């Protein structure tokens, strides 16, 4: 495992130093999000929570394509108001219901360390 708490306060500083093999070590479901919302990195287990296969997804947008349930105010608008303003930090839960069982998780966006990008942290609840 890498040891790292979910909602840990420096999380951004810890995961700047991982590549994709260390993120799949992970206890919690990591995504990494460019600025449009678009899946530049997608862990291990973020995929056993969802059933996607993290290489499928990686270069597709979250909000458009992957994900049509959290294009809603209440996370899509949370992410376009943190992408617009230059900073985001917020936790809430939410239900994952397209093409899969509906699943309850808590969901943790960050600003990353490095300009214009953006994590997506998931655990089940
Ligand atoms: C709603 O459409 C949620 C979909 C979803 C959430 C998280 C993922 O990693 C994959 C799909």
């Amino acid at each position: 495992m890498e040891h790292v708490a979910f909602g840990s306060e420096d999380i951004e500083n810890t995961l700047a130093k991982m590549d994709d093999g260390q993120l799949d070590g992970l206890a919690f479901g990591a995504i990494q999000l460019d600025g449009d919302g678009n899946i530049l990195q997608y862990n291990a287990a973020e995929g056993d929570i969802t059933g996607r296969d993290p290489k499928q997804v990686i270069g597709k947008n979250f909000f458009k394509d992957v994900a049509p349930c959290t294009d809603s105010p209440e996370f899509y608008g949370k992410f376009k108001e943190g992408v617009a303003s230059g900073n985001l930090n917020t936790m809430f839960e939410y239900t994952f219901d397209y093409q899969m069982t509906p699943t309850k998780v808590k969901v943790h966006m960050k600003k990353a360390l490095s300009g214009d990008s953006y994590w997506v942290f998931v655990k089940r609840v």
